[PDB]
Parts: C-alpha cells; sequence; structure tokens
C-alpha cells in the first residue's frame, strides 16, 4: 500500500475546518483550492508554544524516516489532546521530474495533499525564482546602461535560478549578441532553493525584515574590491513585492487532520536546512506544541537550527527528538546493505557511538532535553532495541519506540508522552540558550569550535585561498555573524566514507563566501552540488495526464 | 482618479457569487483567494449548448498612446449585462515582465476594468509560471538526451527550442550553455525568450482540452538531427510531464469587472509571432456558460483580427457573430500625418487623411471576412461634434454604424449604444483570407494583398529555401502567422495612412508544429524586451502590513 495510495484513500478535511482548530476564520486565510490556504502574517502582531526539534543520526543513502517521525509526533500529541502544529519544508519541484517525487513523511504519517505539495503548491518557489532572476536582470541592466557603480563584470557573484534539474545551466556565458544585447560575462543557474533569496525567505521575521535583508545581498564587487548590493541597485522593494503573498505560511494538514505548515525549503549545507522562521513563529502563536525539523543529521541540521535560526530569530527548542533506526546504526558499524535484515549485535554495538555522539551534542553541548526515537522496523529484534535503550539510558536519555509509519499517531504516543514529560512546566533557564560559538569570535575559531565540539575533529585546516577570503570578509565587516559549514551529510568528518564515530581527523575548508542578506558565512569543504542533473531516463518520461486531468506517474 | 484607486475603491463581490451568476457550484471551481477562481474544464464535454453569440473587439492601426481596445471590450460586456443579457468578457493575462520595467497597468481602464488589478499584474493564479516550467523542462530534457548518448542523433547546433523567463532580461537573449567540462553538459548556442513568447503559450491558447494540449506538445519540434530530420518533444517523451505541469493552469481564471460582470482572464501569447488571443478553452467555456461573449485580439485588425479568424476560429471551430472596431479621433489624426502635440486641437483635414486607415480595417472585416461590423469610438471630451460626425459619415457610406463609447468615464452606462447595436447586428461557413491547401507563399501573398493592401510579397533566398524544407517536411497545409510591425499596414512602421504601392518582404520562415502554424517574419522581432535605464522596479515598495505601492 503506497504512500500515494494511503494519501488518496483518506478523505481530507476542508482547510477552513483545519484552520478553525487554530481559531482562524475566512478573513485570516487565502484559499488555494479546498485543501490549501495561506495564513495572513499580520496576525503576528496581536503567550507561545513549546518547540520540539526533530533531528537524526548520521544519514544513510536511504533514510531513517525523520520527517515521518516529525509528523507522527505531532499526530500523537494531538490525540493526547494537545493543540499541535507540525511545521515542515516545501520540497523543490526539480527532483520530481528527474528521480521521482515522494511523500511529505511516509506511511500513515504524511502531510497532504501530496501531489500539490510536490508540484506548484501555492507558488512560493516560483515567486522566489522571479525575485532572484529580477535581481540578476537588474544587475546586468545596470552594467549595460553605463555601470555607474563600476561593477567588475567578472566579479558578479549573484547567480540565476530555475527549479528544474538542468546541468546545462550550471556554466554559461550570457550577454552575447553585440552591443545591443548585453555585455558578455560568465554566469550560471542554481536550483531555485539554493538561492540566497530562499535562505532569506526562511530567516525573515516579517515582510519588513525580508526587505531589509534582501537589500544587504552582495551581488558583485566593483573594480577596487568593494561590495555592491541589491540595495545599491534599488531592487529590494521589487523583490519583496514579488514575495508578498509567498511569505504567508501555507496551511495544510496531516492524514489525521493535525494542522500543518509547509513553508520554505533551503539547502542544509550551504544554508541552514530549516523551514521558515515566519511559519515556526506563526505555529507557536496558534498552538501549544509545535513540532518541526532540520535537514540531514544532528551534526548539520540541528547545529544550524540552533546556532543560526534560533539565534537570529530569538527562539529556543524545549526538547529535541533524535531519530534513529537499527538498520542505519548497523550500517554505520560497517555491515553493508542486503546484509542488514539479519540480527547483528556486534554491528549494532559499533554503530551506537554515532547515536551517542549526537545525543552528547544535544544534551551536553547545546544542553537541551532529548529523547531518542527508534523507528521500529519488523526485523528489529528485542535484543537490538534493548541494546540501543541501554546505551542511551547510560547517558540519561530515554528511548521511545516509534511505529507511526505503520500506525499513525497511535504509533507515537510513547514518544509524545516523553516529550510532554521533558517539557513539563520547567521552562526556567533564564540563562538563555547555549550556542557552540559566540558571534564576536573570528571566523576560523567558529569553524574550529563547530568542527571540534560538534563533529569531533582534532582541528580544521584552511587553504591559502580560504584564509585570504576569510581575511577580506573580516575587513568588510562580515566577521561577526554565524558560520554555515557545507560538508557531506553522510559522515561527521568531511570524508563521506568515514562512518561510525571517527577520531584523529580534520576538516578542510577550501572556500569561504558571505550570504550577507541571510546573515551568515558559508564555509565549503570541497564540492557542493547546487544544480542536480537528470538521469538517463528521467521520471518525466512516465508522468502522464488523462482526459479528465488526473496526473499519473509522479510516484 | 487613477485606475488602481478605482480598482481599490470598488467593493468586489466574492468570486463564489460571480460563479453563481453562471450556475457554478463550490465544487465546479478552485478558489485562489476571495476574488479569483479556476473553473474546472470538465464542464465542457459535460453536456450541450446552445453556444453564445461571440463578439470580437479589434481596432484601427495603433499609435503609441493606445486607443483603449480592452476598455471598450470590458465596457461592451458591462453594457450588455445592463441590458439583461447574460455576458462574459474574455481577456488575455498580461506577463510579469513589463510591470517591472515600464510599470504595469489596468486590465482595461477607467470604469471599464477587470479586477483584482494588482493580482492580475503579478503571479495571478500562477499560469505563466507553469508555462515557464513546462518550457524549461522540455529544454532540460533536450540537453539531457544529448548528454546521455544522443540516440536521436541531434545536431547540437540545430536545437531550435529556447528557454524561458518572464523577466525583461536582455542578458539572456544570446548565451552559450553546457560549459564546465564533460561532467557539466555539452556546449551550445542558446537563448531565452520572454515566457509568453514560447510555443507553449501558443499551444496553451489553442488547445481544446487537456488531451488536445498533450497531443500538441508532442508535435513540438525541439531540434533537427544530423541529417535534417525534425526531432520532437514526443520523441523525448516530454508531453505527459509538460501537461502535468499545465494541468491546473489550463483551467480558466474566473474574475470580474468593476460592475461584477463575469470575466475570464486566461492565456496571453504575442500577436506577431503568434495569434494574440486569449485561450480557446476560456472562450469556449464562456460561450458555454453565457449567451454573449466579448473578447479581443492584439494590435489592429490587420494582425489580431486576421489571426483570430484565420488561425484561432479556423482551428477551434468558432465563428464571431459581430466585430467591434475601436478608434479614436486623436489616433486617426495621428494616422493622417498630424504630428503629436497638436493631437488636441481640432483638425478636420488631418482627420480626413486618417479615416482611410479606419475604412480599410472596416473593409477587411465587412467585405473580406464578411462579418457584421460596428465601429465604436472612444469619445474624448476634446472631440468636436463635427469630428465625430465626419467619422460617422465616412463609415455610414460603407454601411457600418458608429456608436459613441464613453465606458472609460461612465462604465457600462457609456456602452449602451454600442451594446444595442451589437444586439441588432446579432438578431437581423466562415470566410477565410486563404485556404489551407494553398502553398505557403500563396497564403502569405493572400494575407499581404487582401488585408494589408500590398501589391505583392517578396521573399529572401533564405526564406524560399526554409519554405521549401517546410513544404517537403509536411507543414504546407497549415495556417500562416505573419509577424510584423503593428504601427503600420506595411512592414515599415513609418508608413502611416492607408499606404499604396508597397510590398512586404519575408526574411525568415519557421514552424510552431505543436501550435499548428507557420511563423513568417518580415523584420526585427524582439522576443525578449530589455529594461530601461531606470526600471519601474526601483520605485516598487512594500510596507510592514504587506501593501505594495509603486506598481502603477
Ligand atoms: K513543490
Ligand atoms: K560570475
Ligand atoms: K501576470
Ligand atoms: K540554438
Amino acid at each position: 500500500k503506497s504512500d500515494i495510495e494511503i494519501a488518496q484513500s483518506v478523505k481530507l478535511q476542508d482547510i477552513r475546518e483545519i484552520a478553525a482548530k487554530l481559531g482562524l476564520t475566512e478573513d485570516d486565510i487565502d484559499l488555494y483550492g479546498k485543501y490549501k490556504a495561506k495564513v495572513d502574517y499580520n496576525l503576528l502582531n496581536n503567550k507561545k508554544a513549546k518547540l520540539i526539534l526533530t533531528t537524526a543520526i548520521t544519514p544513510t543513502p536511504a533514510g531513517e524516516g525523520k520527517t515521518t517521525t516529525t509528523i507522527g509526533a505531532a499526530d500523537a500529541l494531538t490525540r493526547l489532546g494537545k493543540k499541535t502544529i507540525v511545521a515542515l519544508r516545501e520540497p523543490s519541484l526539480g527532483p520530481v521530474f528527474g528521480i521521482k517525487g515522494g511523500a511529505a513523511g511516509g506511511g500513515y504519517a504524511q502531510v497532504v495533499p501530496m501531489e500539490d505539495i510536490n508540484l506548484h503548491f501555492t507558488g512560493d518557489i516560483h515567486a522566489i525564482t522571479a525575485a532572484n532572476n529580477l535581481l540578476a536582470a537588474m544587475v546586468d541592466n545596470h552594467i549595460f546602461q553605463g555601470n555607474q557603480l563600476n561593477i567588475d563584470t567578472r566579479r558578479v557573484v549573484w547567480r540565476r535560478a530555475v527549479d528544474i534539474n538542468d546541468r546545462q545551466l550550471r556554466f554559461v556565458i550570457d550577454g552575447l549578441g553585440g552591443k545591443a544585447n548585453g555585455v558578455p560575462r560568465e554566469d550560471g543557474f542554481d536550483i531555485t532553493v539554493a538561492s540566497e533569496v530562499m535562505a532569506i525567505f526562511c530567516l525573515a521575521n516579517d515582510i519588513m525584515d525580508l526587505k531589509e535583508r534582501l537589500a544587504k545581498i552582495v551581488v558583485a564587487y566593483d573594480r577596487e574590491g568593494k561590495p555592491v548590493t541589491a540595495g545599491d541597485l534599488k531592487a529590494q522593494g521589487a523583490m519583496a513585492a514579488l514575495l508578498k503573498d509567498a511569505l504567508k505560511p501555507n496551511l495544510v494538514q496531516t492524514l489525521e487532520g493535525t494542522p500543518a505548515f509547509v513553508h520554505g525549503g533551503p539547502f542544509a549545507n550551504i544554508a541552514h536546512g530549516c523551514n521558515s522562521v515566519i511559519a515556526t513563529k506563526m505555529a507557536m502563536h496558534l498552538a501549544d506544541y509545535v513540532v518541526t525539523e532540520a535537514g540531514f543529521g544532528a551534526d548539520l541540521g540541528a547545529e544550524k537550527f540552533i546556532d543560526i535560526k534560533c539565534r537570529l530569530a530569538g527562539l529556543k527548542p524545549d526538547a529535541v527528538i533524535i531519530v534513529a533506526t537499527v538498520r542505519a546504526l548497523k550500517y554505520n558499524g560497517g555491515l553493508a546493505k542486503a546484509d542488514l535484515e539479519k540480527e547483528d549485535l556486534n554491528a549494532l554495538a559499533k554503530g551506537i557511538p554515532n547515536l551517542l555522539k549526537h545525543v552528547e551534542n544535544i544534551t551536553q553541548v547545546f544542553k537541551l532535553p532529548a529523547v531518542v526515537a527508534i523507528n521500529r522496523f519488523p526485523q528489529d529484534t528485542e535484543a537490538e532495541l534493548k541494546l540501543v535503550e541501554d546505551r542511551c539510558n547510560e547517558l540519561g536519555v530515554n528511548v521511545a519506540l516509534s511505529e507511526v509509519w505503520a500506525k499513525g499517531g497511535e504509533g507515537g504516543i510513547a514518544l509524545a508522552e516523553e516529550l510532554i514529560r521533558l517539557t513539563e512546566d520547567n521552562k526556567a533557564s533564564n540563562k538563555g540558550l547555549a550556542y557552540v560559538y559566540e558571534l564576536d569570535m573570528p571566523i576560523e575559531e567558529k569553524i574550529r569550535a563547530i568542527s571540534q565540539k560538534i563533529y569531533g575533529a582534532d582541528d580544521v585546516m584552511f587553504t591559502d585561498k580560504a584564509l585570504k577570503e576569510i581575511a577580506n570578509l573580516e575587513k568588510l565587516g562580515f566577521g561577526k555573524m554565524p558560520v554555515c559549514i557545507a560538508k557531506t551529510q553522510y559522515s561527521l568528518t568531511d570524508d563521506p566514507k568515514k562512518l561510525g564515530r571517527p577520531s584523529g581527523f580534520n576538516i578542510t575548508v577550501r572556500d569561504v563566501s558571505v550570504s550577507a542578506g541571510a546573515g551568515f558565512i558559508v564555509a565549503v569543504t570541497g564540492d557542493i552540488m547546487k544544480m542536480p542533473g537528470l538521469p538517463k531516463v528521467p521520471a518525466a518520461e512516465k508522468i502522464d495526464v488523462d482526459e479528465k486531468g488526473v496526473i499519473s506517474g509522479l510516484f
């Protein structure tokens, strides 16, 4: 019984009745069909919820069902009589046509309508694409019309975008055709959700902060090295006007009718891998418990959820879910696929340190309440689960068995109860929030602080190129903001083949740039794909529509 | 009072009420906010009309300062509604591009508007994004096929498909893509057009339903192989996915006039390289849901009206019941040589030198297309009683009445005389300029001689060769779409008046095999406008509440 079969076999509730559960009326929402609606963001200036973060262990090529657990947890809280909202990211449209689409969640833990969310949804990503490309066209128009700001054509760092998996646009030359048609320069397209516009869209408090952030975008450098901004080009009003409706969070729902926001969807390497701040804040204003998540494992996603999103937005998670599976741990202990359906306590024993490292980071470094969610598969023996529970309990952390894939909200009551226990009226902590690094430190000491404390690196090495880039960013006033580290998700090191809990290793930063409007430094550790390619046989080939307009072949 | 202020000062009816006027339940429509809806296209095949009376709004040869064809189009519909006739106005959705370069504008004007005006000028219901995505998906699939082995044996230098963005971006007119070594694609020359110039928009507009959409896309010629044979979107298995991307967009957008007349706004191709009409599915939907439908075509009757009949009506199987030809006194005086500025003071000489242009359009409609015509004049206050009488007198001598229209100032009240005449014209086989079985040259000669009044048509040696390749490849039974300047009946924009003793020169001929017509270019054709020195974008702004200002 497919995710698509499951999603189609369930009568969804009209979105006005889902909105009713949040005390929203016809006047608070803009409908986009029967099962989708945008919530006016002006509600946010007239108490707040407990915030739960769903993160996970180091990911495998397949998955650990993080998003599925994130949905399942919210459905469970709802059943226990808690007014709850699950907040998630919108997937980009590109992959749907290359390597198949997929569910928001899975099993009986989904957010729906599945088909619309995968396609145009409410048009957020299209608005973001238009804004990015307007900016680019305004940069080139300015150069063409006389280049008053003295932009060095070879130093425009702003890139164009489309939400299609198109390798042909990674490296291009545009502005050709003689003097009436542009001025030649090297350029390229990123997949829309990699644009700084998407990261900014997700870190904005409101429409005004969006506009002020957009204005700070560095689009190019002039001929003596000084940054030129979207503000210099007077683009920020037009971009924000283009993003006016998009920035209203999208209200949809779970298979059990828990209210749900789907909004924003940045990269989790070159950006912070979270859904939008405005949506998270909206959920906390309308509910008593909010469940959300961040991309990849807890070394990237949660680190950036806390040290970037929470920091700049002024939020604090009240508890963290660390998702794990017996399979993924045994893979981390070096068992190799196809050999993972059999019980192996030795292999599991060698995989647990990874989980423990992530639990240690959440409980000791970030100092947050935590529960471990094992997504129970059928072949998970009684001993294997007991083993995970014992090792976790020795750090003082509980394990909840999650069966939400198979049973929906009923399969995550134990997790939900633990989360209620963990967050029990004890907010306390006038302290504030524990971050990995402080803002006033130099860029290399933040990268070092993250690499050592979170990844468990001995140290971080820097190339001469990286070092020079850091120096010039310190000068230009960018030395006092969060640092986003772009590395592989499949390992705690920057070498993806190093599984388990690696030690006696370093990270190596090869490139450092600023997302000035987003408000963070991006530190790349090698190669980061910004535009995926279509396979030999794209999924598009088998996507069809019939006489009556029903789409087939997306899943 | 400005157009946006009027559009923001009128209290609009919930679109569900508007839908009810047409007998549509909750149920039959997808709401996009309180004042917009998409109507399900499965209501077509549904049952059986009982088709409406179809009214085509066209115009004289345009000047830079427009003649308000759209406003008259909206007003004739509002008038008809006030005369108790169940009416829908059908219009084109405008592209986003120009709004950020030279500021947007009303859908119509004055008290003859379709609204919400802001939404229509931005993302609306997202139709143009779906189109852009479909076009750009196909382009990605063409390149992927080449990158992955190139079974179809495409010549990389003969990929004629082009990418799309709805931004006025001259930087993308001419590009090289597929650079960065073997891992990043295959080098070729390429470029973007503005989205609404893509064949996907023309096909979007000519499709009868979702199955006709899919089958038209399959026939898109994306490239040629190394031995001259066309490769298609169908060969790439792209048509299903393109249609999936366009599944919702293809449902017509139901909105309203200021007075609450049901309006469709849907589709919007060029009127030079394409046919300049709103979508067939929206017109057909309107003719199904109503008794009168008022719609329009881009530019003057030599371009828009010619193609509305010879391309849209031919392929869609429609027949207009009457034609409105819009003109103004100022426009005619301009066309009779009077050089701007003075287009304010009376000048019965210059008017009499402009009128022939009008009479040529009237002749083409009433004698060549053999259709009931009415000339509607958008009366300005500075128009003298004698100027207006001279236009009426010259028109009455050909058998055509003149209705004074003041729908700009007075709304539907100002189009009563026009509407009453339309009722009279529609109470008291379609004639095409050419037959499909004629060769391409002869079809181009037919339009040029009968409609523009040219002596003959000249072709370059390149055009003759291109034409011949299309004849042999089996594209010779298709309608022909002549792309040329709108500001003149010739292909020289300077030639105002009713020019005599001229020829047209066809310099380039290609095919939109999906859309089903040949495009014949006669001069420079700008498919991607650029931004001015100071883009309108610079003064567009949004406040903490999320109100946009500076858009108009
Ligand atoms: K999507
Ligand atoms: K560049
Ligand atoms: K538009
Ligand atoms: K080309």
